[PDB]
DNA sequence: AAAAAAAAT
DNA sequence: AAAAT
């Protein structure tokens, strides 16, 4: 009733990251605590029970677990910051649940005209929260507009996500229910601060923002390119925001057709509040445009022997152009980045050589710092030397500078990589656990499913029973989440109002838990006068009849002139009081004696 | 009070724009309609009675005029900037909004530092313009080179469009929570849901420049100041453009470079700022910073229009640049073409009208005008310089047939915008040509504050006597204002909640004002519920009686749905929105008729 | 050199 | 298994 989601979508969002091969689970930061996951819990999953009295009743959003987002800094390719959002296990699922749903009742706008693809694939018997299968789709296709068409033009966005209206997007989802987009779009833009977020790697978001939000632009060009008489036939090839425009025409109409396509794609970017990649947009080009013998190792003893002598204060430019460029073979297809991740893929024996590494050694222990020209490949080089003295080296070099505090973003994402490609080991993170850490040690070492039912809260009724109404209130339980919504934003007046009508009710529930209450459902609306809150505050026999009269006149004097249903020291300061007398009521349920 | 903000702030936003000279005034779109303003005007912008009653009380945000706002694309390196057209009162309001925040907000930069924007609230040179602190700012820059040795440029990419409102404001300390709810919400409804882009407003600029940034700029000069290496610094800011100006010795400029660059990247990624790679450039010495018919000439000028012919219309703006702009340039003097050309066109007026460059520019207007693109501001003031008829009114003539043919493009509108205000709004052109045109009818062509108080809803009692509740009713224009804004952002819970709560007390106003109720206030509080709703509607007699009845039973089963207060769609609420929105028009009219029943 | 103004954002 | 946005 209160979110629109079904069982099916819930199981599709869960079975498409279980579909992820077990190898692969494990190579990324936010996948790894579904690597840990046992089957038994997967098991829950997948069950109905754990969805309708958990997702759907919206008791997740009550667990300051789920509200919490952590910053991470990723790199680019070419030297960039790509900052992206840290969410719980089970809002990971949520996201790609949401556009499970979403996949079912949006009608796309672009003609098959165009082939588009995410992060993830909806396909049937092939779900999949990966991008292998989809990204090798997507180059499979690529290769055969290579041979059918002539010229190709290329487009990109530039901050696509950070760009992207969340409200607008769910806002052009028809027969998306709105009670249930308010909940879906709170969420997400609660992750990203106000905007949407970047969950790296979710098909979830990934979806969302290339086959709905991009849907409107697509079509656009797509009809505007028929009415082109120069152009023959067209295709249009898309994953996330790069964009492939094929085309088949005359060599004479290039300039021309330059000139319209891209005016085309200006003109209605702009329109939908998209900005074009100037640097990543190339005009209408023709499409045309033993490893041991190509890549010796030689040719990789150059590449340690130019990165070490290279200066720590060069850019990436200097490093691209000198030591990446070191691997390019003459007779090979294949820019620097490509043949270093074939080496440290497959060439794992190469860094046991004694010369190479040695040369690996005078990196790790001469400055670590030079690893964040690619942490992802020069890591597994030095992983794949084996040797425990350099490992512990590594490991203990960002040991002494996170010791002293000198431990910067560049420190942070080395070390996260260094525990991320080693799987978490114990006796590297006894050494070194503030912020990411907290979610390192929640999710990162143990099974969060075994861990959601432990720190499960239970009340307890006057005769010792359980009590179970307030977890399953689909009410209690979207009241609260809004309230904290509003809070992460730092919006007290519309978050006061939130949390003013969830403690009128919390109030009606600890009655019913009590028995004072007797009647067939709780009296949600009598408590919400003030005459019958500061009455049964003080039959609780919890608190003094001093200090309630104190918090809740106050709090009234708040609500009748809350615009929303005073600075925001006053209304923080009377919503704090508000929270304590929740956490006192609570801790008082769960005692059955008395 | 549903805004904390004085009567100083307003008064100060009205100085400022009345300070732009009048020949500034009449070159930009926003502030047009200020250069027709009669003087009687001015003293009622300025007037107590006008800010009480209109803008405090929150009546100006009640009329479509005020909530109507339309896009306009400005040229930028040939790139597109979408801008959000406001109406006179709405661009006097922003900058009355940074008035209030700069008496009350606390800088936490240094005097390491020095900020301009587009604006100045210094105590004796209050203006709304940009050339007076664009030129101090220019000033800065020249001590600054013959002081220091190397200076670090940077920029931020999509500044505007990446700032989130609603944390902009909640660093104001000092702001109470509800006007800056007033002040986000009206921010966001001109942006649709983001920061817009105001064409030179000065409000946005001082709050996006001094307030958002200054969380960041502390963090540079604090982290500046650790670098042993760096003797002395001093920063210098326009709005995103920023400069670090340093002094230190040559054998560290490779140390500093890394360790500069890598503090930028990593505080900017901290508060969600994108920095702009291609303009950021390393350590440059500060010597690299920056009698006219003696280089430039009519035949520089014959040159220029000569390769701009034999070019394309086909060309890109790189071909433009490299092959047409480059002929003005003087391998004596560093500067761009772009800077030559804005020197001919504005300071050589008369070399428009010599002989061959005349007949050159008549060739550029007949040929293909969209040639035109590539300088749209500076060489639709080439063309205009001429002072010639049958070439001025031929580019208009151009214009209007590619409209009138159904085949013009966003190219064909910056030109004709621009072409428009070059011009002047000439009445003329007007006749000829006619969203954007309906605020050209609304704005520029008369004065606003006359056609304001010839346009304002009176609302007359069953004693043919005026009813002045309304206007001044500051809880019903505030409830009103929200439910417009989130049905601007098409969010249809939030926007039903606070229209049905709007509709209420409208028909409890309508209800005293028809003498159907007595007393001394309306009473708002019986008009809350379904049944005595649908009565006040029913004895009215302007409706059928059915049709209340299922439009507010409709109305009322949202209301209990509504998780903001399933089976309940988008378009459901719509419709039931519509109807209440229709209810109000005939409730409206039938309030403005003295003579009824 | 002046529709004492446009050109920066 | 990693190498894509
Ligand atoms: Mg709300």
């Amino acid at each position: 009733s209160m979110i629109t989601l079904q069982h099916q979508d819930w199981e599709r969002a869960v079975n498409m990251i279980k579909n992820i091969p077990p190898s692969a689970k494990n190579k990324y930061f936010q996948t790894f605590p579904f690597f840990l996951l046992s089957e038994t819990s997967w098991e829950e999953l997948l069950s109905e029970n754990f969805f309708y009295s958990y997702i759907k009743s919206g008791e997740f959003l009550t667990y300051q677990e789920n509200l919490s987002f952590y910053d991470r800094t990723i790199q680019k390719s070419h030297g960039a910051y790509r900052q992206t959002r840290i969410v719980s296990p089970i809002i990971y699922i949520f996201l790609i649940a949401i556009a499970s749903q979403v996949e079912r009742i949006y009608v796309e706008k672009r003609t098959n005209d165009m082939s588009v693809y995410f992060s993830g694939s909806f396909e049937k018997e092939k779900n999949t929260a990966h991008y292998k299968q989809s990204y090798n789709t997507y180059m499979t296709e690529l290769n055969a507009c290579q041979e059918e068409f002539d010229y190709y033009f290329q487009t990109d966005f530039s901050t696509f996500f950070h760009l992207v209206d969340t409200d607008n997007l769910f806002n052009k989802i028809d027969r998306l229910d709105p009670k249930s987009a308010l909940v879906y779009s709170s969420l997400i833009k609660m992750i990203g601060q106000g905007r949407m977020p970047i969950v790296d790697g979710n098909s979830g978001l990934s979806f969302l923002n290339t086959v709905v939000y991009l849907d409107d632009f697509d079509k656009e060009i797509i009809d505007s390119l028929k009415t082109i008489v120069e152009i023959e036939s067209f295709k249009l090839v898309r994953y996330v925001d790069d964009l492939h425009i094929f085309i088949k025409c005359a060599n004479k109409d290039l300039d021309f057709l330059n000139y319209k396509v891209y005016n085309l794609l200006c003109e209605k970017a702009t329109k939908h509040h998209l900005e074009i990649n100037s640097s990543k947009t190339k005009s209408f080009t023709p499409t045309s445009e033993d490893f041991e013998q190509y890549f010796s190792k030689n040719t990789l003893i150059e590449f340690l022997d130019k990165l070490n002598n290279m200066s720590v204060n060069a850019d990436f430019s200097e490093y691209e152009k000198e030591v990446l460029y070191t691997l390019e073979n003459p007779e090979i297809v294949s820019d620097g980045s490509y043949i270093l991740n074939a080496i440290v893929y497959n060439k794992s024996t190469w860094s046991q050589d004694y010369d190479i590494k040695n040369k690996i050694s005078l990196l790790v222990n001469s400055n670590y710092r030079k690893l964040r020209y690619s942490a992802k490949a020069l890591i597994t080089l030095v992983l794949n030397t084996r040797d425990g003295d350099i490992i512990k080296g590594l490991l203990n070099n960002l040991f002494t500078t996170f010791k002293n505090g000198t431990n910067d973003i560049i420190d942070e994402i080395i070390l996260i990589e260094y525990l991320v490609q080693r799987k978490f080991n114990h006796k590297d993170l006894m050494t070194i656990l503030h912020g990411i850490k907290e979610y390192i040690k929640a999710y990162q070492t143990s099974d969060f499913i075994k861990s959601l039912e432990k720190n499960k809260v239970i009340f307890y009724t006057n005769q010792k029973e359980v009590y179970p109404l307030i977890s399953k209130d689909k009410i209690l339980n979207f009241i609260y989440f809004r309230a904290k919504y509003f809070e992460s934003l730092d919006l007290v007046l519309e978050s006061f109002a939130y949390y003013k009508n969830y403690f009128d009710r919390f109030v009606a529930h600890a009655m019913f838990c009590t028995g004072i209450d007797s009647g067939r459902k709780p009296n949600y609306k009598l408590y919400y006068t003030e005459g019958k809150l500061i009455d049964g505050l003080k039959q609780l026999n919890f608190l003094s009849s001093d200090e309630i009269t104190k918090i809740i006149n106050e709090a009234h004097k708040i609500r009748n002139s809350n615009p929303v249903s005073f600075s925001r020291y006053r209304v923080k300061s009377s919503l704090n009081d508000l929270k304590i007398i929740i956490e006192q009521l609570s801790t008082l349920l769960q005692n059955k004696n008395r």
